[PDB]
């Protein structure tokens, strides 16, 4: 069942968080924060800029110094702190899910049952790794004793998008903190509020000051200050391809800091004639429409074998026509608004390109309502590979359905993109499932499902959908720096 | 193609191998070695007993001493020696395959193309791990530096069966030597000859003396001397369930040495109605008949869904009726003899139990020829779970075919055995393949194939088919002894 | 600080725990449980025997069936249950530490601050591994897809000693449960009480019924029923060498179940002339006297370089003369009783052998008090390697101090034992610390400390001190069974 | 001993290597290649540019296609090919060492005994990993089967410097090929010759065409074509900080290809008063002077405790005054030339800055000879942290020696650099060795030695000395791309 907050949500935490204390901006400037379902201002937040990032980095650098509490405490106690933070987020789950929905335009049902549960589970997963991060002893040639330390990197700047503010906050700080790093987090200008509430819980849990610093503010200002900072050792980012390129360039020009990126995609589904048809239609539908299409792994190209193409298209339209748009906090509402004017304009412009370029509009195709950034759920059939809605990430509720008959050809078409975040394969054939998934150039391939993401699985893109992996055992590698120590000895023995 | 030796095979190495020198038995006694296809003596071999094992253990213990060449050389040089040994076996492949066939009653085609290639590949695989065996550095609670050494165990006694003399020799010494152990090997009394030739190549490759010692001789004498020896750290064994129990008991009574066992099985195949029928028939046929049925992973219970049962039975009989029995060295011969009188008697007695207990004899069912331990390839249909040929490992060319209709029931029937070495599943359904293989209590489960064994895969039994794993990354664990070293330090840092 | 229970301890849980319900013994028989400090009966407990073990195994087998709640729940939820159990033990820490002290004769200060903290930390460590136990995907030769499952083994019988009842209970059930096994636990007849209280918390935490079963009772009865049971897949044991041999023999005779043993030791310390002398004296003192000497890793042979031998002996005697014997619940008491009459008699008989065989009695040497199994802390100097107190594990407060001058010789003397659980090295020289620790045949080697044991470190013996490892990453291997699944595919790609 | 080539070296391979065939440049242009010891031209080589890189990438992309020989062959056969290549380089060791010395200005003794042995050993190490690169099976939440493939990335562009042409060629292609990638290699314009000879051996070994392509040519032309290429998946680079920044920027602007860099350093040694003084002087001397100082790990800041500073300085000068300069092919010659005019000018300009800024010139300080880019081995004492020779990587035979008395302060001074490739610690104190090495921000820390690099150890920089690691188990991660495959199943079991 779906419990709700029984009193009005009151916003309390609006300031910059550095050394576990609340700071005004150095400039004194604040910026507004809006509800995307009403277009109304929720509150003002301190606007961080380069001078505020500079204060946060100095705090994170001090907290990382040899001999500091965060460097010297047991790894198991790092894990304890993360498990306590997860307990506190669970305590404030109603508050946090409500704030996430109100600020992010996110269905409250999903915010409470999915985002908040993913936050809690991911933190608990990360807490468990803290004292299980291990180096090696190595049988080097010669009379030496050689071991490795998988040390924390140091100060990690982490730039977060607006589509999953809480989940992405925990995906970033969970592994970084578990490995022993300190962090300077820059939440999306649209959605700083839940991150600042989590900062209050980081204080309450007892993390040493400066281990986690949060600087709300804008991208070209605070974000660029992070990417180009001379004392940040690593930057992690999730968001647009364009900013990703900006970050890697600024990183190259400044101090060659380590960079990992996750940059969205144009993820394809291949539905073979032998697929469980109803299962494939349902998973591909949710794959493209989840969170109003504002998901990096959106299943935005669905290739269906000709023998079943028309049935797939009809059943997808039937399912797309069943949505209730409105305020994401009202029960029964099944689609909320897009985040803001920029994304809203982008979706409408791409929908129009689909009409003009000759796609078949099966349903939707325009805006909705008198307030809020709402877009009708839209289905396009007979899409071809050269159309804009086939090539560009839309980040809206816009589904593309294509036909194929040659399996060889559709794999090339699925791979013919600079993106490569995820893919789906729907078939009952063992051999096809293994060989197709091996052939797709995508970081996660789902077979007979879609959008299944768990803390135990590494997640990240092939090609221009990004570099590096998050979560799972493998993701923790990107938050460590390996040191080899080689000691001369009189005689070694195996 | 299949090259052959162009001169008569001459036997040269017949003595006990200790400290890289050839020893007569302490007793002076020798024992005969026979060709199972002719029942004629090939040569005499020095008979090792407890006093000879005692000399070999003293040599292996000396070679393992701290400061010795084998303990102090680079791990990478241990690997070099193993790769050189593989090169030398490849050089003597014609000789070794011929000797293996003549002594072991093994088809020369298989001996040359399969056993010898598996020997060479497994050695090269093991050589690659030598300098990649690594311990850990561990973020222990408190102000300590903790690391682990994955040391060699020490002197490993290794008792080998007669069905795959060379392959089992390399499966044992490859990992043991790669990890840095020293070994005392006791080949089967039936088949000492190829092991002694390999000992000549261990000398030629340059292994330090005492690293590999080979003591030919009998089970209750030399083998029991190994299992009960007070200075052997580990015993590894492949052979009968009965001896396996004898070894573990003697190990418990003496010095609590580590024991790993592989003890054969009664491995089942489940063939669902949707299986590729011809593929399933061919793999199950070879699965049961390979090397005259003298294989631990023999597919000796084949459960076939009723809808296709009669077709499966007919096609299996058709395939079983196509064999040519004779001397395993003559080209075109496709089935050789059983190893000796004991195995021959055991197979005939079990075949007769099948007739008496009411199985349907589809073909074969008796002995063959005027010399050699030959048994007609035999197929039984309508087998039921209480018959002796359903319960006891036969180790002969005797195939059992059963029907089922309830998938739930046939999994229980497949699991209703104290054995658990391997199983096969034949289906085109993705879900069935994953769920059935997860549900079978067997160490290796093949899907739409059978008998696929490679150096990269751990191999071993569930339940009374044995303990521990051989080969793959996981197998190397059983040839190391973990030491934790914990050092007090003034202050640790992550 | 050291909080205490503010009301009398009342014993509640005295029955057999099977399927999360409390059972009387099948026989109806109960046995008494005593306080070793007073020799007074505390309560009666249901006496489990073979028929009760048979009920527990049937319950554990049912809970392990494919499709059961414990097999199908998320690994992460297995970890959740373990973290909840740790929370509950932390809640009942005062109760549990008091009961442990009263039943086990264990100083309350240590019981509360060390045993209970080790229980809580080890459980939390084990909970973190549950969803991080992973198999492999393997690049096998040929056109196949090969992966491994690291499955739970199944029903694990776990026999626990009386010296660390709670800690050993958690060391056994923590890893077993984290890996997904079900367990049948047989606590020491002397000390069943804390295990039965933990069983009440296993119920409260919500573990599915039959996942943990606890059968109090005696060794030759309930314990032998476990070792010889035909449907227990693995037995783990900590206790005497003699029973260890009995278990491995019964395991070999019955169903070849997997066995791991930890069997105590005769652990040596080597103190070089350059050692921090006061540091070495203090660590070696606690190493031998901890928990009245009833510790497997007791530092029961201390070899000290001649130049500093007399100073080491004097300082050790000074420290040994500072103890206060009495009831382990009274504050300020620094040594409690031995567990029972058998251990008490054994210690006194070995002390007398030391006197007769010519050791120098520096202090102690006899019993103490009018009630309770108390032994004066005893120090022997000028011990030689042939004396009984040099060879046999004493398990009492009896310290042996020896001199050496040849480092080569003292390493041989340190290694000249069938035991091999642990060792200590005290030196300021880098090279000596690495080379000596590499040369000692012991499972844990401490450098400039002793007795440092943490959940992150594998723990176990070389030689006759046992087989296998507990805790750390490596310990989890012994609670999994590896299954290789190899799937035929049309074409593989790297 | 040191064998030599008995006939004149004849240069044969001067063309671009693509698809295992020799190509002229698309332009027709060639460039000269010089001997740095004589300043004389050795031969002309085809000059590759963007059009040639484009041909090589197309070939490498074709060789990486699903279904190709390199994608479908057994991993073990990838390893076979690498071991065969190592055999062939060993066969041509005299030829290759001579060519390396003549083209690279590298002492023949080192070229034959060190570079060529490192090439052979590193290849054999890499060959062993090929079929031991494994993914995971993961106990994900929900009813799913999840596994990972550690796939090759794809086409890897690899830009090589002139100081270790062969060793760096093998460090790049060894791991890349072992993991299954295809490569486009751009050797230094100064030193293309040995790489082209190795290309002839790649053909001879039987690597499929297009797996290894080598495009000799210049940095701003062929190198920039690689860094900015839209179909190269990863670029690896070793060389200057400045080019490293250029590569990462071009990578960010083009296709966000993965980048790893190794960029030299300013590596410090800390010599405590208790150090073995002669051992520290010898290791620090070779650490700074190896290969005429043209080593990334040059020990270019040596901090010595005041009590022993003057003795360290004298002994270092004594050792530096014992060199024989001349042609690196003549026996007895112990220092060769610098690579070219640019490096030569840079060294002399930095030597002069040392004089002007007030360092104490102990020996050397100017050029040498009438031909060749020779520099006298130069020692500076009383260096301070603000001088250019303290801050800038010199890449010449120029040693800096500094004093300290505060250990806290000297660690800060050691860390006060944007570099971070390596460091050395010289002390006999266990605690100091562990705590100092933990505190240094450097990728490899040697204790009581220096410059010990082996194929089993990961190697790479902290901070602006680069990102990622090469060699060892950890280095192989950077040549794989992780794919998560998650399959819906009816019910999972642990
Ligand atoms: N890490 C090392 O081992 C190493 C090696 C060589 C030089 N260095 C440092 O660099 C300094 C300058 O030496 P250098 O000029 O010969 O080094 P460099 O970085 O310019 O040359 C190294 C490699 O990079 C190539 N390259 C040059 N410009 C390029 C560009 N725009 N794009 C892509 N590739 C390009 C070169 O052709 C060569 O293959 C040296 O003095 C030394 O301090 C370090
Ligand atoms: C034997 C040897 N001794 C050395 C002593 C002092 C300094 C450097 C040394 C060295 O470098 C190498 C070497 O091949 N490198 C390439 C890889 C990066 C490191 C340099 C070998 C080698
Ligand atoms: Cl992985
Ligand atoms: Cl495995
Ligand atoms: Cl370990
Ligand atoms: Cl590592
Ligand atoms: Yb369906
Ligand atoms: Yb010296």
């Amino acid at each position: 069942d779906l419990p709700v907050l029984l009193t009005d949500l009151k916003i309390q935490y609006t300031k910059i968080f550095i050394n576990n204390e609340w700071h005004d901006s150095v400039s004194g400037k604040k910026f507004p924060v809006f509800n995307p379902a009403t277009e109304e201002e929720l509150c003002q937040v301190e606007e961080g800029d380069k001078e505020d990032v500079d204060k946060a980095v100095k705090a994170a650098r001090q907290a990382f110094q040899i001999g500091s509490p965060w460097r010297t405490m047991d790894a198991s106690e790092r894990g304890r702190l993360l498990y306590k933070l997860a307990d506190l987020i669970e305590r404030d789950r109603l508050l946090l899910a409500t704030m996430e929905s109100m600020n992010g335009g996110k269905l409250y049902s999903n915010a409470y049952l999915n985002d908040l549960a993913g936050c809690i589970k991911t933190l608990r997963y990360c807490a468990g790794w803290a004292d299980k991060i291990q180096g090696r002893t190595i049988p080097i040639d010669g009379n030496f004793f050689t071991y490795t330390r998988h040390e924390p990197i140091g100060v990690c700047g982490q730039i977060i998008p607006w589509n999953f503010p809480l989940v992405m906050l925990i995906w970033k700080i969970g592994p970084a903190l578990s490995c022993g790093n300190t962090v300077v987090v820059k939440p999306a200008e649209q959605t700083p509020l839940t991150a600042l509430h989590v900062a209050s819980l980081i204080k309450e849990a007892g993390f040493p000051p400066g281990v986690v610093n949060i600087v709300p503010g804008y991208g070209p200002t605070a974000g660029a200050a992070i990417s180009s900072h001379m004392d940040i050792d690593k930057v992690a980012f999730t968001g647009s391809t364009e900013v990703g390129k900006l970050i890697k360039e600024a990183a190259g020009k400044s101090n060659l800091k380590r960079v990992t990126l996750e940059l969205g995609g144009k993820s394809p589904c291949i539905v073979l004639a032998d697929a469980d048809l109803d299962n494939a239609v349902e998973f591909a539908h949710h794959g493209v429409f989840y969170h109003q299409g504002q998901c990096c792994i959106a299943a935005s190209r669905i290739f269906v074998e000709e023998s079943i193409y028309d049935e797939f298209v009809r059943r997808s339209v039937e399912r797309a026509k069943k949505y209730i748009l409105g305020n994401p906090l009202t029960p029964g509402v099944t689609q909320g608004p897009q985040i803001d004017k920029e994304q809203y304009d982008k979706i409408l412009d791409l929908i129009e390109s689909g009409k003009k370029e000759g796609a078949k509009l099966e349903c939707g195709g325009g805006p909705w309502g008198n307030k809020g950034y709402f877009v009708q759920p839209t289905v396009f059939s007979n899409v071809t590979d050269e159309m804009r809605i086939a090539k560009e990430e839309i980040f809206g509720p816009v589904q593309q359905i294509m036909k194929f008959k040659s399996l060889d050809d559709v794999i090339k078409r699925a791979n013919n993109t600079f993106y490569g975040l995820s893919a789906g394969v729907f078939t009952k054939d063992i051999d096809k499932a293994i060989t197709i998934s091996s052939a797709l150039q995508a970081g996660t391939v789902w077979v007979n499902c879609y959008g299944v993401v768990s803390a135990q699985c590494p997640f990240g893109g092939f090609k221009m959908s990004g570099n590096g992996r998050e979560l799972g055992e493998y993701g923790f590698h990107e938050y460590t720096e390996v040191k080899t120590v080689t000691v001369k000895i009189s005689q070694k023995n195996s």
